């Protein structure tokens, strides 16, 4: 697939929608990005980071109008550069469950409420992408 790719969500997401994204880190890679996105407000946005002052991290927050919030860092940090990676993301309740490589990573708290106007995904960054889609279970 093409990057940037944007895989629309179809009236937006609802507990127990799972996503699932798969794709190669590049050499050498610097960042990956994925955004939920209600119209230009980014619900949650996921950013592995992989040099921020030589430490690899991961970012999460939501932009409004333009604005982002507080940000929520993650020191686990599962990607590899030059390796292949699934990214799941499912929708629960109360957040946003992500895991890497079939483990647990991180949860993210709704902060924007109309999950039903969150009907964009857009992936961006240093990756090879594979595939990314949709399931509910
Ligand atoms: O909050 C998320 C955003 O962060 C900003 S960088 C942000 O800048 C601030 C000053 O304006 C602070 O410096 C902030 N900070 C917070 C801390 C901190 C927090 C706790 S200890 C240290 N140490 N730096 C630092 O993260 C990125 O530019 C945004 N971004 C990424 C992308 C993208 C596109 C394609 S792939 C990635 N497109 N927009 C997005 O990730
Ligand atoms: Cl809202």
């Amino acid at each position: 697939l093409i990057v940037p790719y944007n895989l629309p969500l179809p009236g937006g997401v609802v507990p127990r929608m799972l996503i699932t994204i798969l794709g190669t880190v590049k050499p050498n890679a610097n960042r990956i990005a994925l955004d939920f996105q209600r119209g230009n407000d980014v619900a949650f946005h996921f950013n592995p980071r992989f040099n921020e002052n030589n430490r690899r991290v991961i970012v999460c927050n939501t932009k409004l109008d333009n604005n982002w919030g507080r940000e929520e860092r993650q020191s686990v940090f599962p990607f590899e550069s030059g390796k292949p990676f699934k990214i799941q993301v499912l929708v629960e309740p109360d957040h946003f469950k992500v895991a890497v490589n079939d483990a647990h990573l991180l949860q993210y708290n709704h902060r924007v409420k109309k999950l039903n106007e969150i009907s964009k995904l857009g992936i961006s960054g240093d990756i090879d992408l594979t595939s990314a889609s949709y399931t509910m279970i």
